[PDB]
């Protein structure tokens, strides 16, 4: 009674383990106990963190502190062209080191350099507190990257889940601003509306591993104001084409069995009709978050994946 | 032209392997320089860092801020014993990415919690700096080890190198103040006296990883003030009978091949003659460092001399 036909068959092996060992619904649980769900899970997974070297950052911006991990790769000299990271988590969960194995896959993989933002979780603060931080965070980047040892005018985007969500807002903050120039939006298998009625919502509601129910609560933790919802930074796939204008090119990676496939491919289709370059590909066979859980780090489709992320990272993010 | 008959075979290949490497001394290099050779050397090997979540946490102590990060055994629940880690590098080099490996194979092994403190490196500071730092954590984690899901009750101080030279003299500034008391000291190759005329001194000066040259840099980058080297608490070799009485239990291990083996193994006899409970252990075959150096760590040798640190911290922080 776990997953589906045509689930990769490490991925449903996985889910059915996860199904035995029971446990309560994530959603029942207090923040504190939720997110040690993860960091225990990704702790008990023997993972290769080599070819990176890691040094926190607080910065002050727009008139706060904020703290970053910046992710280098190895063993290089001169500056490095960056992008910011978002962590997933349904921004209730989720950290530096749960991620740190995906942001060094990306980091490894595309020869640049990754800045973490330790944005403040849901429900010690809400919409649109950490998109700001998220934001501010970009912007001091692109400003003061020799400080850290980057080209701060080679910048992209990039996260997964509600991190993807915070990329794709990032960089409709930074249209609005008229700062900073992006090259690239990295957008893993997103959350991009405040809804729950896609195709996919209603055919992978449980046994998926993301639920709708943990979906659900993710959103009202973040905020259960409805008009926060319906703006297009809490709700990009709301924007309209003119909004959308002029945002930076985007890989959009989606999972085949995830609730929120059928909204990121609608919103990479909405980037596309604004006339933004999008490369949208579904990965078949795949759960949500494939990408940050290290007992699927070694699927080869996940390894597929990862090259890709990197590889196109490092294309657009290259000297012009 | 590398090593010495009886070096364990790998270590010997290591050793063979840096020489065709090249390269200027280590003490030839910038601070900034060198701090990267060992940041860099670290990160190109893939290594197992599973079983732990970190968490870094800053304190206000004895009137200054002090970094700590606080590694925890992963999926376990409830307060646990405790042990101070004092990285090594000579003062001026290593830091917590460079020596977490090591601190997680301490902390995996023991079952205890390992607190990192980021205490000021060489030449930026001089000494007594680091080590009353190094004190005023170790005091606070007694006081407030609740507050990071410890038992303060419970502890013990370790280090490699200069960090096992701190650790020593930690536990003589402990027992200078009355408090906090400590289970246990663990002295991975320690540097106790700053002089340089032991027989392994002599034989060691090069080819064998640390050099003579390298030594006496790292003293001189410490402090130039030959009376302050002549303190205890800077060469606690000096410490009379009297002044070592009541420390807590050792453990001991040196390597075969290490200039500092000889006063390692000398602070192990001063700590026995004034009645402290010790264990001294030789590592034959092993050059210094051995703990700490990612490219050693499959190494067997090196396998059963962490499995014994851990296991040491265990015994001597269980409940009484």
């Amino acid at each position: 009674g776990s997953g589906s036909p045509g689930v990769e068959q490490h991925t449903q092996a996985f889910l059915e383990a996860l199904e035995q060992g029971g446990g309560k619904p994530l959603e029942q649980l207090s923040p504190k106990d939720a997110r040690a769900v993860l960091t225990g899970a990704q702790a008990s997974v023997k993972v290769d963190l080599s070819g990176i070297e890691v040094k926190e950052r607080t910065i002050q911006a727009n008139g706060q502190s904020i703290k970053l991990q910046v992710v280098r790769p190895a063993n290089v000299k001169g500056e490095l062209p960056v992008f910011m990271f978002f962590h997933g988590g349904g921004w209730v969960l989720g950290d530096f080191p749960t991620h740190q194995r995906l942001i060094r896959d990306l980091v490894v993989g595309s020869g640049a350099v990754a800045v973490y933002v330790d944005y403040t979780p849901s429900p010690e603060s809400h919409y649109p507190t950490a998109i700001n931080q998220a934001y501010a965070a970009t912007q001091w980047v692109a400003e003061h990257g020799k400080e850290i040892g980057v080209d701060g005018k080679r910048l992209a985007v990039a996260g997964n889940a509600v991190g993807g969500n915070m990329a794709a807002v990032v960089a409709l903050k930074a249209k609005e601003a008229g700062t900073p120039a992006l090259r690239f939006q990295l957008l893993l298998h997103p959350v991009t509306d405040a809804s729950f009625e896609t195709a996919s919502y209603k055919q992978f509601a449980d046994g998926h591993f993301l639920t709708t129910g943990m979906m659900k609560w993710f959103w009202d933790n973040y905020t259960t104001d409805a008009k926060a919802r319906e703006q297009i930074y809490a709700s990009p796939l709301r924007a309209s084409s003119e909004q959308l204008k002029g945002l930076p090119p985007a890989l959009v990676q989606t999972a085949e069995f995830d609730v929120l496939r059928d909204e990121g491919e609608a919103y990479a289709r909405k980037l596309n009709a604004a006339g933004v370059t999008v490369t949208s590909v579904r990965y078949n066979g795949m759960i949500h978050d494939y990408g940050l859980l290290n007992p699927l780090s070694q699927v080869p489709a996940v390894k597929a994946a990862m090259r890709q992320a990197g590889t196109e990272l490092k294309v657009h993010l290259q000297l012009e």
